[PDB]
RNA sequence: GGGGUAUCGCCAAGCGGUAAGGCACCGGUUUUUGAUACCGGCACGCAGGUUCGAAUCCUGCUACCCCAGCCA
């Protein structure tokens, strides 16, 4: 799966331009990862693989306000559960400070930095805007010495915040905004979670990304479009101050997905106003949203190889995303027995109190085995594959035809029971004690096959059935995209599963045979009561 | 004003000489899961222009995304 970057990467190596390939993932720790960074992960760490190079995990962690240590414990936890490695220890671009610190004194001493003390609301106003050029500041011109001065009483804390910053002297009429004397050193009497309050000043993400990426060894910086402005500015720093190395930077394309919300800070909403069950909810595009939801590490690889990486904006279908879990649970998953919507369904005609039969556990993979499930004469049907009155095309059970049970006998329907207001209570059938292993007996082709649950055993399971979190394909571009969340994202189904689903493990993927994958969920399963979140359906469509 | 993007419904290969593939959808075969597997169906923003030859080069144009945080 090639893509513009690998070739980027190729002709490097190919003309000597470097002899080794060393990337990096950069999350910022302030929310948890989703589908999105996972493409990035891919393409970052999946490189550095296929390369035989270094793949780096720093936390770019420069504005200590919108950052906690909770989300840089879960980020390392859904790298790593995705299947990555980093090389060496965990970076942090506050592991840089001192160094950052240093790079700004000797932008200071070379005039391309000063001590701006115009307010917050002044730097916008002095900076122009898409079509007017902006002004200097009346600070613009102070000598080093007093820069120097100013820059130290920044650190040392004698400005509020706000009150001063560093800027780099660039180009206030620069047609690239993010040139007009970008904002270096900003003042933040905030704690950070990995230097405490050491530092009341903070870099900022442009001045300190390239310098962080230039100190790894970093030779391919790999970044979403929103930031190629930024690249100019990623070079200045680059060419302007003494550092042996110029990593470059090439930028693709952010992921979209349809029916869902892809921002940091939009998740971060949902979590805050509980509209979801935290970070992890099975409805979220969270990475541990996904495995919650029965997502396997390596069925998000499939998706983030399929999507590619490219410069054109997109958005991909949900059908894309649920083709790769059907594919790896497909042929990995074992077999169960489960019914969602339950109804009674006594056959008269058998006798006794059980007995029990051989079920597959992949009928197209006999290596995965075999088990033993029990058949009482009392098992439990799904109310959608029995129907009074029905024609050609519905190849269920009907009130005066047999269908056949998976991996039992073929039953045959005759009288049906009613309550008081039309709803059936239990269905009355009869069946051909010379079916089990196959034929008919006589000749009678039966039409279709449903999955059955004995009441014998029969685990009283709840089940959970999500659906897409947003009404609209793109909920981000909404006005309000709250408003348009599904009412019905999820729905609590209690129904009856076969007795060795109580085995179920949580991470471990299960196929209800006719309806889906499902996987038991941790956090509401009891000892009493096992859920099960039905990872994504089958693919229905008579 | 600057930076970018435009190839089948959604992705994507293609880098001047026969428009890959995946997803979706539509058929059919096999199937004791309306599942799977298998087979088949599914074409270059517009306008000019250079070239024997253009999705690939040039001119003009249109559509859309990003940039006016002391966020990243
Ligand atoms: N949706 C995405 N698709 C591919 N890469 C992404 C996506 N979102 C972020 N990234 C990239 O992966 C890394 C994520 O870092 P970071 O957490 O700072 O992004 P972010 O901007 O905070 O996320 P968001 O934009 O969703 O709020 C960066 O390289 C970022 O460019």
């Amino acid at each position: 799966p090639t893509n513009f970057i690998r070739q980027i990467i190729d002709e490097d190596l190919a003309s000597g331009k470097h002899t080794t390939v060393h990337t990096r993932f950069p999350p910022e720790p302030n929310g948890y990862l989703h589908i999105g960074h996972a493409k990035s992960i891919c393409l970052n760490f999946g490189i550095a693989q296929d390369y035989k190079g270094q793949c780096n995990l720093r936390f770019d962690d420069t504005n200590p306000v919108k950052e906690d240590i909770e989300y840089v414990e879960s980020i390392k936890n859904d790298v790593e559960w995705l299947g990555f490695h980093w090389s060496g220890n965990v970076r942090y671009s506050s592991d840089y400070f001192d160094q950052l610190h240093a790079y700004a004194i000797e932008l200071i001493n070379k005039g391309l930095a000063y001590v701006d003390e115009l307010t917050p609301e002044q730097i916008r106003e002095y900076r122009g805007t898409l079509t007017q050029p902006g002004k200097n500041s009346p600070y613009r011109d102070r000598s080093v010495e007093e820069n120097l001065a100013l820059f130290e009483k920044m650190r040392a804390g004698g400005f509020e915040e706000g009150k001063a910053c560093l800027r780099a002297k660039i180009d206030m009429a620069s047609p690239f905004i993010v040139m007009r004397d970008p904002v270096l050193y900003r003042i933040k009497f905030a704690e950070h979670h990995q230097t405490g309050n050491k530092w009341c000043i903070y870099p900022m993400y442009d001045f300190t990304h390239c310098i962080s990426d230039a100190l790894e060894g970093i030779t391919h910086s790999l970044c979403t479009l929103e930031f190629q402005d930024n690249r100019r500015l990623y070079d200045w720093v680059l060419d302007n101050i003494t550092i042996p190395v110029h990593p470059r930077q090439y930028e693709f394309s952010r992921l979209n997905l349809e029916y869902t919300v892809m921002s940091k800070r939009k998740l971060n909403l949902l979590v805050t106003d509980k509209h979801v069950e935290g970070w992890d909810d099975p409805r979220m595009p969270t990475i541990s949203g996904l495995r919650r939801r029965g997502y396997t590490a390596a069925s998000i690889r499939e998706f983030c190889k399929r999507i590619g990486v490219t410069k054109q904006d997109n958005t991909i279908e949900m059908a894309s995303l649920e083709s790769c879990i059907r594919e790896d649970l497909n042929e990995n998953a074992p077999r169960a027995m489960a019914v969602i919507d339950p109804v009674k369904l006594v056959i008269e005609n058998y006798q006794g109190e059980g007995e029990m039969v051989t079920m597959p556990n992949h009928p197209n993979k006999p290596e995965m085995g075999s088990r033993q499930v029990p058949f009482s004469g009392e098992i439990w049907i799904d109310r959608a594959d029995f129907r009074e009155e029905a024609n050609k095309q519905y190849k269920r059970l009907v009130l005066g035809k047999e269908v056949r049970l998976r991996n039992a006998y073929v039953i045959k329907a005759e009288r049906v029971e009613k309550d008081a207001e039309g709803n059936i209570t239990t269905i009355f059938c009869t069946y051909d004690a010379d079916t089990l292993s196959k034929d008919p007996a006589d000749g009678r082709k039966v039409k279709g096959v449903i999955h059955w649950v004995s009441a014998a055993h029969a685990l009283p399971v709840e089940i959970r059935l999500y659906d897409r979190l947003f009404s609209v394909p793109n909920p981000g571009a909404a006005d309000d995209f709250l408003s348009v969340i599904n009412p019905e994202s999820l729905v609590i189904k209690q129904g009856f599963a076969e007795p060795s689903l109580k085995d179920a493990v949580a991470g471990k993927a299960f196929q209800f045979e006719r309806e889906g994958y499902f996987c038991l969920d941790s956090r509401h399963s009891t000892a009493e009561k096992p859920v099960f979140n039905r990872t994504v359906g089958l693919r229905d469509t008579w």
